[PDB]
């Protein structure tokens, strides 16, 4: 069956240092919508690797309060680049 | 790599008819919060079935601006049945 754990962290952004994953998604689909977020790779040394919670292929779902669903790519890298502690939740399906 | 479709769709109830489709998980995790909600099956014959856009592993990420992440399963019943006759549902199909 279906799984889907709800991966839920806070990063400390570090002066000189960025948080260390890439995003992919979030396109247009045909009916209006916007596709899903994923975190598509992570740096090996990194803020968001050494916490180690996030993964690649983790859907994003929120970042500080704002939801990543719905929403277009350009939004969700403007939200990430936004104070010193990002509270990211996401899932990650098995 | 990871593509994701967002499934948006309001459906109607039927006097004498259920939704027509079960849920799976919502379930406790050692870290406190409550694992993602997806539809488990849909009644061959019924308003999601005959609405086509959901579909059995899809997960449920907003139901009439209640959001299903990190919500415990009793609680996602009971808002699918405490939900009037108009149910928008917001979702995402993993491919």
């Amino acid at each position: 069956g279906p799984l889907g754990s709800t991966i839920i962290t806070s990063l400390q952004r570090k002066e000189g240092h960025s948080l260390g994953f890439s995003i992919t998604g979030g396109f247009k689909q045909a009916d209006g919508q916007y596709s899903g977020i994923y975190i598509s790779k992570i740096a090996k040394d990194s803020i968001a690797a050494v916490d180690g919670k996030l993964s690649a292929g983790d859907i994003l779902l929120k970042i500080n309060d704002e939801s990543m669903t719905n929403v277009p790519h350009s939004r969700a890298v403007q939200m990430l680049r936004e104070g010193k502690i990002i509270t990211i939740v996401a899932s990650r399906q098995q």
